[PDB]
């Protein structure tokens, strides 16, 4: 699993065309104020262990940033070893679920399988953009 | 070399704290309308061949998008095999130079070695976000 952590003043997205034949989540749009935006790429081999490490890391990073909103934003582009779409969707659902058992704020998982427009205002402090790898 | 291509309606950045002991480019800020924003991570081993492939690809992608502005935005987070900062800065300078010999529009290379805030409005069409790897 490969993640990009973006500490944002605001974030918004909107689904547009389907990027998969039958996207497993419905279309939609949402916008947020200050949030940790987590671009999430599921890699071949990612399992329950990986999900658990990622969830713990997101929770502790969110806590140090003092954010109360986390966006789990599915992203195809952070790896050249992608999990298949069925497995990836499963892992992202598991990730959202696991995060709620460790983090008390708003957790929003963006729809999987869509092209999306997005806008972000990313903060410029030293911890505002980080990347993480998790494996098992 | 690893690149992320973001077709944006607008982009802006501002340097904040230094991310390196002595950043080799001066601090600054800039903002743009519609542009191809290229997040650029230089990898260990990237040489003139890599620069040339990347430059050609950016030029042809920019042409299909019909954009007339390209932002070369140094980014540490797209690889786990980073080039050292001296080599990386050199390669990004070479990349900007090479791009101008292939692309007729505005080429803006953001300062290397700084933490930056940024804001982007990324388009949602199927070709709006792509990743590329170049090697030699
Ligand atoms: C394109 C851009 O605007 C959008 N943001 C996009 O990247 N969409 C991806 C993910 O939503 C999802 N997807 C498929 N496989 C994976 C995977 N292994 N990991 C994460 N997501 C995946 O399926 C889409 C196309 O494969
Ligand atoms: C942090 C964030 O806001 C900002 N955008 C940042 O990521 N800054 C990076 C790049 O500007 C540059 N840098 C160093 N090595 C490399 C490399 N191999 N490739 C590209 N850039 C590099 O040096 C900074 C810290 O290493």
């Amino acid at each position: 699993m490969r993640l990009l952590y973006l500490h944002a003043d605001r974030f918004e997205y909107k689904t547009v065309k389907p990027a998969l034949k039958n996207p497993p989540d419905p279309p939609g749009e949402a916008s947020f104020g200050e949030a940790l935006v987590v671009f999430t790429t599921v890699e071949d081999g990612d399992g329950p262990q990986t999900v658990m490490y990622a969830a713990s890391d997101i929770a502790s990073h969110s806590s140090r940033l003092k954010v109360t909103t986390v966006i789990l934003y599915p992203y195809a582009h952070l790896s050249s070893r992608l999990a298949k779409p069925m497995a990836a969707h499963k892992r992202l659902i598991e990730l959202e679920g696991a995060l709620r058992t460790k983090f008390p704020g708003h957790v929003h998982r963006a729809p999987f399988g869509w092209y999306k427009s997005f806008s972000i205002a990313c903060k410029g402090h030293p911890l505002a953009e980080l990347s993480r790898s998790f494996t098992e």
